[PDB]
């Protein structure tokens, strides 16, 4: 239905509908069943670049570019800047460079085309197929052509067109799509932030045109891995019955759609949270969760982030300035009080007086022994405190003080 259209775009199906389901779940890291569950149509729904994920090089590293039209969601100069910042992503890591042309045949020709357009990969409507572009070559090869049925952007709104022109020119230049859900090259759109090259996208563009010869060496954002023992977390907090674990631009929970971890951006649901948060709670009672970087913080219900924040901790919580930043927080649901967690001390807030309880930088060493004098994260589920901090999770009883038990970071998912 919605499934055999998908494989025959994607997966080139010409049972052999079974086969390519199981070969389209291993790909996005699904559960490889051959059977269409719910989350792979919810999957297969989802709004994304033109080209198969299932089956070279310009041999000039000096390539010129063409902007045949404009769509007229933007100006044209932002069209010119998404554009040119696309192509300097990766010239940025390689020798590549890339030449603006006004007339001529180019390289690579950059239109924006609506339905049917003379290629024999017709365009969709709103939604869909954003885009798709031509591996190198002669005539055609490296064209991108972009969906003009879509509101295109230069901000977070859908959909951003120099992070999707990122990506076609990714294939204009001899890339495929990549699993890693971090790269650019990953089949669906999604958007982080500032676009940038992940570690994946860095590694297979040289591994076709070479480094650069500039000193830096640049670096991308790596993709955690949920059953890498050497996983560590910037935050995590339990949110409406469930743990979200937070590394990076990444969140992390177990769901039995997914074998080890569903992994996706934190944007997914909140696009206005900076990258790096360093702690995050809920307050249950309001229904909202609240995350810190720095000397502020966001507060947020379900899938949508208040008004008016991001606000200080000093003026909201009465920290001294002293206090830079927090590295872990949790509000117990039945008291009201709040933990906070700063280098070696703690301190405790009582949320519905709004008010720092008496005699609070206390040590984290006297009140919770055992966890060491540093905390990366923390959660309360059952009565117990689950304190992590590199590798290593302990089960922390408040009544009686003890350790129960103590395993990797990774041990809620199924690894
Ligand atoms: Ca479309
Ligand atoms: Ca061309
Ligand atoms: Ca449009
Ligand atoms: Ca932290
Ligand atoms: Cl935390
Ligand atoms: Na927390
Ligand atoms: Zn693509
Ligand atoms: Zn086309």
């Amino acid at each position: 239905d919605l499934v055999q259209k998908y494989l025959e775009k994607y997966y080139n199906l010409k049972g052999p509908v079974v086969e390519k389901l199981k070969q389209m779940q291993e790909f996005f890291g699904l559960k490889v069943t051959g059977k269409p569950d719910a989350e792979t149509l919810k999957v297969m729904k989802q709004p994304r670049c033109g080209v198969p994920d299932v089956a070279p090089r310009w041999e000039q590293t000096h390539l010129t570019y063409r902007i045949e039209n404009y769509t007229p969601d933007l100006p044209r100069a932002d069209v010119d800047h998404a554009i040119e910042k696309a192509f300097q992503l990766w010239s940025n890591v390689t020798p590549l460079t890339f030449t603006k042309v006004s007339e001529g045949q180019a390289d690579i020709m950059i239109s924006f085309v609506r339905g049917d357009h003379r290629d024999n990969s017709p365009f969709d409507g709103p939604g869909g197929n954003l885009a798709h572009a031509f591996q190198p070559g002669p005539g055609i090869g490296g064209d991108a052509h972009f969906d003009e049925d879509e509101r295109w952007t230069n901000n977070f709104r859908e959909y951003n067109l120099h992070r999707v022109a990122a990506h076609e020119l990714g294939h204009s230049l001899g890339l495929s799509h990549s699993t890693d859900i971090g790269a650019l090259m990953y089949p669906s759109y999604t958007f982080s932030g500032d676009v940038q090259l992940a570690q994946d996208d860095i590694d297979g563009i040289q591994a076709i045109y070479g480094r650069s010869q500039n000193p830096v060496q640049p670096i991308g954002p790596q993709t955690p891995k949920a059953c890498d023992s050497k996983l560590t977390f910037d935050a995590i907090t339990t949110i409406r019955g469930e743990v979200m674990f937070f590394k990076d631009r990444f969140y992390m929970r177990t769901n039995p759609f997914y074998p080890e971890v569903e992994l996706n951006f934190i944007s997914v649901f909140w696009p206005q949270l900076p990258n790096g948060l360093e702690a995050a709670y809920e307050f249950a009672d309001r229904d909202e969760v609240r995350f810190f970087k720095g000397n502020k913080y966001w507060a947020v219900q379900g899938q949508n982030v208040l008004h008016g924040y991001p606000k200080d901790i000093y003026s909201s919580f009465g920290f001294p300035r002293t206090v830079k930043h927090i590295d872990a927080a949790l509000s117990e649901e039945n008291t009201g009080k709040t933990y906070f967690f700063v280098a070696n001390k703690y301190w405790r807030y009582d949320e519905y007086k709004r008010s720092m309880d008496p005699g609070y930088p206390k040590m984290i060493a006297h009140d919770f022994p055992g966890i060491g004098h540093k905390v990366d994260a923390v959660f309360m589920k059952d009565g117990f405190f689950y304190f992590f901090h590199g590798t290593r999770q302990y089960k922390f009883d408040p009544k009686t003080k003890r350790i129960l038990t103590l395993q990797k970071a990774n041990s809620w998912f199924n690894c």
